[PDB]
């Protein structure tokens, strides 16, 4: 359990942001079922929200996450797993992120040599998350979509045993990114609910094995 805040630009605080630039759901229940049209943009996905973070191509922005209260213990440490950050064209304001829209543009999930999560890294950041929109990115809006996922009971998947499976936590957030040059547009056309599957090794994760590593779902980041 946990939702975003609001978006820092350039360590620049935006100001709280849910249902003014964050599609903010109405609590901070995990999706678990793949089939979900839920699973990209969560359960409010396809309601618009009226702004947009004002970015440029080649800014950092900062997430901000938190469980109840902004500035609490953001998320149950029970919940170790990755966190992925995507973009999307904003084809139109009714778009809920389903369909084959969506490139990978930063990924962070068990770094061996310290043990930790990027789940662990955001809590001891005190819910910040940071990431850097791609500075050849073509001006225009995008959703960036930063998903959490817990894996504390994903020695299970949902379709075997619906009490248990990997916990999905994604924000949706609206951005006009302003213009430097770039030129490339993502390209990916990743789809969540195809994309994403119960065979996955990073979806169907045991973490009470000895594991060394952990194989992030979908492709590698995006480049050109
Ligand atoms: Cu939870």
């Amino acid at each position: 359990h946990t939702r975003m805040f609001s978006v820092w630009v350039n360590g620049v605080d935006q100001g709280d942001g849910q249902n003014v630039y964050i599609r903010t759901p109405p609590n901070t229940d995990p999706i678990k079922d793949l089939a979900s049209p839920a699973l990209a943009c969560n359960v409010k996905g396809g309601e618009p929200v009226p702004q947009f973070v004002s970015a440029s191509a080649g800014d950092k922005l900062t997430f901000e996450w938190y469980r109840v209260k902004r500035g609490d213990d953001i998320i149950d440490p029970s919940h170790s797993g990755p966190i992925t950050t995507w973009i999307a064209a904003f084809t139109s304001p009714t778009m809920d992120g389903t369909g084959p829209v969506w490139s990978k543009i930063h990924e962070e999930g068990y770094d061996a040599s310290t043990k930790s999560w990027a789940v662990d890294k955001l809590i001891a950041n005190k819910g910040m998350w940071d990431f850097t929109l791609p500075s050849q990115l073509k001006p225009g809006k995008y959703m960036l979509r930063q998903e959490i996922v817990a894996h504390h009971e994903s020695d299970a998947t949902f379709d075997k045993n619906p009490k248990r499976g990997a916990q999905f936590y994604p924000s949706c957030v609206q951005v006009d990114v302003k213009g430097v040059g770039g030129d490339a547009v993502p390209d990916q056309a990743f789809d969540f609910n195809k994309g994403y599957k119960y065979s996955d090794p990073g979806i169907a994760f045991d973490m009470y094995t000895d594991f060394d590593s952990y194989p992030i779902p979908g492709p590698p980041v995006w480049d050109a």
